[PDB]
């Protein structure tokens, strides 16, 4: 099947139209760049913002509110019919700092005092019911999808000890959901997003939670899987449990930030795109080749599949692709082998199913098809 470019090729959102939508994650620059707009004209139907609706973009002060960018993102999905997702009303990363100081301008975790510290858990919900909405009643007619809350559980399979949690207590993930349906309407769907959702003791954790919150009558719509994946793991069957799982508590799933990349963790990663081998290639597309399978198995609990990105040539995962080099200067990229040296963050991963160049790779062949 030949590398003819993605301008040219049959629509991936045409494809999977029955079965659920196909997204993917923008900055604005690329609004301006054209062959990433025929991108997103000819293959997507949905869309989200990489990093420009993140709480510290959109707030970076108390009470400056930046919606330029974000704007921007939503006119071009409504000009070419396009879903929006929100990511994200709410995330330990990159907190604005001013979120969790007190009225004395200290940290909020440090403070002792039990009444002090009630009257600091007040004062953030506060501030997190006024950011969710002035963002839900600026976009509630616009925007169906919204990542309410993101990674709010840890890896060990206890809530995350974010500064919110710290602060809050489970709370701050009933006020974030609470807020968002008050002002956005019976209409918006709401998510809680995260990654590793296959992997216990995350999975089950996850499962206790939203039940509990739902047996409380916290407004939860549906469980976003950022599916930020490898070749080999999480195993489909894996996968199709997880999708299951969350469909019997009558949530919706969307795969929200997919992408395969070509390494393990922590990455070996090639130096430059040519210098990955083509077998790596043809191992991805079986690897697409088996989950696109299994979503369109499982498309009645799926309403939506969101690439973390358009096309090879930008990935966050490149932030990850850490290259290792030995003694003599040479790329290392089996896990167990010597190494000297390690450049993080310089190398290049290849997870999508559109190359570098905006040609089709062997995993779009992969999707496209009918077997
Ligand atoms: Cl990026
Ligand atoms: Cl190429
Ligand atoms: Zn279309
Ligand atoms: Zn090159
Ligand atoms: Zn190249
Ligand atoms: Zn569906
Ligand atoms: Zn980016
Ligand atoms: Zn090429
Ligand atoms: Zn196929």
């Amino acid at each position: 099947k030949p590398h003819i470019s993605a301008l040219n090729a049959p629509q991936l959102d045409q494809r999977y139209k029955n079965e659920f939508t196909i997204g993917a994650a923008v900055e604005p620059y690329q609004l301006q760049n054209e062959k990433d707009v025929q991108m997103l004209k000819r293959h997507f139907n949905s869309i989200v913002a990489e990093n420009v609706m993140k709480p510290i973009s959109i707030q970076p002060e108390e009470g400056k509110f930046n919606f330029e960018q974000a704007d921007r993102i939503v006119k071009f999905a409504k000009a070419n019919g396009m879903d929006i997702r929100f990511h994200t009303l709410v995330w330990h990363s990159q907190v604005p700092q001013w979120f969790f100081l007190d009225k004395e301008g200290k940290p909020m975790v440090n403070e002792t005092d039990p009444v002090k510290r009630e009257q600091n858990k007040q004062l953030l919900l506060k501030r997190l019911e006024t950011h969710i909405k002035t963002i839900v009643e600026r976009y509630k007619d616009d925007i169906k999808y919204w990542d309410v809350v993101n990674e709010v559980v840890g890896d060990d399979g206890k809530l995350r000890n974010s500064p919110w949690y710290q602060i809050a207590g489970i709370d701050y993930i009933k006020v974030a959901f609470q807020a968002a349906r008050k002002y956005g309407g019976d209409n918006i769907k709401l998510y809680m997003n995260d990654y590793n959702t296959e992997v216990e003791p995350k999975r089950t954790a996850l499962y206790n939670l939203v039940k509990q919150l739902k047996e409380e009558g916290v407004p939860i719509d549906g469980i976003g899987h950022q599916s930020h994946i490898q070749i080999g793991w999480p195993s489909e069957a894996e996968i199709e449990k997880t999708i299951n799982m969350f469909a019997a508590l009558g949530l919706d799933n969307q795969i929200t930030e997919l992408d395969v990349s070509m390494y393990g963790w922590p990455p070996r990663a090639y130096p430059t795109y040519d210098a990955i081998p083509k077998q790596k290639f043809l191992d991805q597309a079986a690897r697409y080749d088996r989950l696109f399978k299994l979503y369109e198995k499982l498309s009645d609990k799926i309403s939506n599949v969101t690439f973390w990105g358009i096309a090879d040539n930008h990935t966050w995962l490149d932030s990850r692709a850490d290259v290792y080099y030995d003694a003599n200067g040479n790329v290392v990229v089996d896990p167990n082998a010597p190494y000297a040296k390690v450049e993080k963050g310089k190398g290049k991963d290849a997870p999508f199913v559109f190359g570098p160049d905006y040609k089709v790779k062997p995993a779009y062949w992969a999707i496209i098809d009918h077997k």
